[PDB]
């Protein structure tokens, strides 16, 4: 019960207790109102997620301008399968979440102090965002009366919801501070890339001037630069230069050289510059956190006898910082009592310790692992069947109980704390409960059986080699969350733009559609006609198989080359920057894991 | 200046100048006959290169079986534009390059001394390769005459020419030696990748078992694993799961998760393992180089006037090697990186090109001849739908450009499907699978790591220069 002890010691503890708490919470990274607001922090978090999720269910703007047919003909408009809110439902949940937001944003005035509240920038920006949302909601509500407005051309709330979400979750804000560091360096390598495309497409344009390649593909410098930009992604390779190769096999040399330089040099040079600037900005950022950590330690200090008394609390300035950092890096945190040591003859009778050693024994692991292999054999045999399967319900139940027992013995040997502190044990816990629930409810099957397959990953987890890769993966998964969230918020902004600009054109009546590559390649459900559909289309533009099919199709559907600016800017922001950041993160992760085991060896030697 | 003074000093100079030559050539990184051998290096190189390029102009063997129509109707077989040598020319250039190769491979027999030469296994393997070439050339000559043979099923010379070329250039031979060590680590992450595909494809097959995705795309576990393997490359995205998305939009959650894990995690992990194991082998190589340089300098030492006479020649036991080491002394950063990276990368791009040569030779023997205007099946294939028919294996250039197209991983499954359906045998996929495993997941990831290392070296170098000037 750490958090309650901490908050009690902070609010009511004696100065030595307060100091000990301040240092403990430094090691772990009006105070009553702050604690209350922290307890409400779950409510605030869920409200901010619901505030963003409203974008998925709000009815698309183009449905309001009286389409014929109505948007109920989701086949005619190739629309999604999520529902769209009525106006009534939208006004209900928009009102509830805006009211909770106003409460959330202004409640800190009760404890921060107004001079602080207005001196602080993050406050002023959140006040601006909530004001903008209040205005746009009140406008959209007043439009319930036709006297209020005749027409509404555009809507701003879909963007401000995302901004408020970004400003609410600090780790996203610190990721955007990092990114708005490295962006200035990134513009130089982006410029060198552009200048390379310009030159290469000028050479191509001169070289093919009167060939069939010129006359049917490189018809002008602009089309050349565009086709070459696509070919830098290689997505149109070899298709874009087949006419050249038909006219002279030697033409292949120019395109092989262009692809080779583009894919293996420049793409990697951009990656290297992004990786460098990431590493620089991350080291710069973390140094600021270490400095704040010192500021907190200096407060804990300011609040031989003093050293003895602090070490006495530990039994539960430069000297202080050194001692605290040393003991922190040297020693693990204090033990947590079980609920069961209170029973001497139960918990402490040597039969207990003997069973504890047994469950801890290696041969117990050998037994359980062999049983798990047998469970794998059991399920692989069972999936040969689809009433003959009925007896395998017995095997299902038996393995269910076996996992209940294993989990129980695990908590019997590592409590709740050292059990749940291990991510493997957490996965065990979850899959145990879900399958035990399924089986005890049994005693749709084809779908729930995928959980019985999912449990088989334990066979990989046990492997002495792969455990290193799996540990890299398991630490990387939570560590990537804010960068994936940054990408997802950019996708939300881009989808909103797509829904407003391109939504509604992909319908069965638009005869131009059946001229597009979408209708030729059958991609028709990957339209922007609603937010879900745009969101999955944007996943396709991210992995960017066939991505130019959309850029061509919507160029042709809109009739202006400016439609391309959406996909070009999307490529520049997501692929060339943010995803290369994620790549750098994975490389730093694995090499840190290798460095960590190299340190473990060097210190053990 | 330098090279003449060095060889002159080594052959005729005073021993103090001989030491000076040894140290100067160490700074710059019967000996008369070794000097002749070294000066001929250009002729040796050009002979090896001609022997390698011979594969581009040797007539494809399936034409020698006399098809109808003949390979004179190049359009009917979508053939390239390079000449095919006559039997006369092929015999002439094979004999000439064999004679010059025999000369080169025997040339060290004098200056190395027979026991030493034949003791060194690199000579022995070269001799095995050259004897194989001699035997196969003699067989090819006999096969000109009906008395010796009626037919020969398989021709080995196209491979051994590449093997001899790899053995001949030290920068290549050391590149493949470096590469051969990390393979034992590369096979582990390859096992993890295989196990991942197998399990993910099993979940896919059972999840969709009765759906339209199952009833059209994932019809058997085999088809599932194949389609998922292509989807790991992302090259069949979104195509493979459009039926699932038509039946229920929630299907997309599984394929999005599969692609995300495949790309941004596992492939990057394969890059990380290859990168680290390369950096390990590079470190071992450069440590071996430093050790060898020291051993040479120690020999040069073995040969106060002591100092003065050397400081005199320098105008051109550790104590000596340490002396030698002492007496050895916006876009600009990117552009310097790019400039130096090219002559640094030449070994690896060259090795990749040699692997393509082996694969192209296999391609011309196994698949060559299938893509022709009379093949009724061909017009059912994706090759014909996408008008890719010039990208075939009917001659060596065509195969080489097809192999480049696979190396860029553009539409690469078109050929794998089309040639599977042409060859009528699922085993044809092994060509493209093994190619992807060897070139993309290993060698080109190595190239990536080499580029990144070059860039970070350039940033460190300019930071060092700045800090030392500060």
């Amino acid at each position: 019960t750490d958090r309650v002890r901490r908050s009690e010691a902070i609010t009511h503890g004696t100065p030595f207790q307060k100091a000990a708490a301040l240092v403990d919470l430094a090691e772990d990274g009006s105070a009553r109102y702050y604690f209350i607001f922290t307890r409400l922090d779950l409510i605030w978090s869920l409200n901010y997620f619901a505030l963003l999720f409203l974008n998925f269910f709000e009815q698309p703007l183009w449905c309001e301008k009286n389409p014929k047919p109505s948007c109920k003909d989701r086949d005619y408009y190739y629309l999604g399968e999520l529902p769209y809110l009525t106006n009534a439902e939208s006004i209900i949940y928009e009102v509830i979440t805006l009211a909770i937001l106003l409460v959330h944003t202004f409640f800190p005035i009760s404890y921060e102090g107004s001079r602080i509240f207005w001196t602080s920038r993050l406050n002023l920006v959140k006040v601006a965002c909530v004001v903008i949302l209040f205005v746009d909601v009140l406008v959209d509500f007043l439009y319930l009366s036709p006297l209020a407005f005749d027409f509404l051309p555009f809507r701003i709330a879909p963007y401000v919801r995302v901004i408020i979400f970004i400003l609410s979750i600090r780790e996203l804000r610190d990721t955007l501070v990092l990114l708005s560091g490295m962006l200035g360096t990134y513009l130089n390598i982006l410029a060198l890339w552009m200048l390379f495309l310009l030159f290469a497409s000028w050479i191509a344009f001169v070289m093919f001037e009167a060939t069939q390649q010129g006359l049917t593909v490189f018809t002008s410098y602009g089309a050349t630069l565009y086709q070459m930009f696509i070919l830098f992604t290689t997505s149109n390779n070899p298709d874009v230069w087949i006419p050249a190769y038909k006219s002279s096999r030697w033409s292949s040399v120019f395109f092989v050289l262009y692809v080779l330089i583009g894919v293996y040099f420049v793409t990697n040079l951009i990656l290297a510059v992004v990786y460098d600037s990431f590493k620089e900005q991350l080291a710069k950022q973390v140094s600021g956190m270490d400095q704040m950590k010192r500021r907190m330690l200096e407060k804990a200090f300011g609040l031989k006898n003093q050293c003895i008394k602090l070490f006495e609390q530990l039994t539960n300035k430069d000297e202080f910082a050194d001692l605290c950092q040393a003991i922190a890096l040297r020693f693990q945190k204090e033990e947590v009592p079980s609920l069961f040591e209170h029973f001497p003859q139960i918990y402490h009778s040597a039969l207990s310790q003997q069973l504890r050693a047994f469950v801890r024994s290696p041969n117990f692991g050998y037994a359980i692992s062999f049983i798990l292999i047998i469970n794998f054999i059991a399920v692989v045999v069972e999936t040969t069947l689809a009433s003959a399967q009925k007896p395998w319900q017995v095997a299902e139940f038996v393995f269910g109980w076996i996992y209940v027992l294993e989990m129980a013995l695990k908590i019997y040997t590592y409590g709740f704390e050292n059990y749940w502190r291990e991510g493997a044990n957490r996965f065990d816990f979850l899959v145990t409960w879900v399958i035990v629930i399924g089986e005890t409810a049994t005693f749709w099957i084809r779908y729930l059986l995928l959980a019985r397959m999912l449990r088989l990953i334990r066979l990989l987890m046990n492997v002495q080699r792969y455990r290193a890769f799996i540990a890299t993966f398991i630490t990387l998964i939570p560590s990537l969350m804010p960068y994936l969230g940054t990408i997802f918020c950019v996708l939300c902004i881009y989808c909103s733009i797509g829904v407003q600009v391109f939504g509604g054109l992909v319908n069965a009546g638009n005869k131009k559609l059946f001229e597009t590559e979408l209708a030729e390649d059958d991609y028709l459900l990957f339209n922007f006609n609603d937010y879900p559909n745009g969101m999955v289309t944007l996943f396709n533009l991210l992995v960017m198989g066939n991505w130019q099919v959309w850029m061509e199709s919507y160029k042709d559907l809109t009739g202006t080359w400016w439609s391309i600016t959406y996909f070009v800017s999307f490529y520049v922001i997501t692929i060339l920057l943010l995803l290369n950041l994620v790549v750098a993160f994975v490389l730093e992760a694995f090499f840190t894991e290798l460095d960590l085991e190299e340190e473990e060896k060097c210190q053990g030697q």
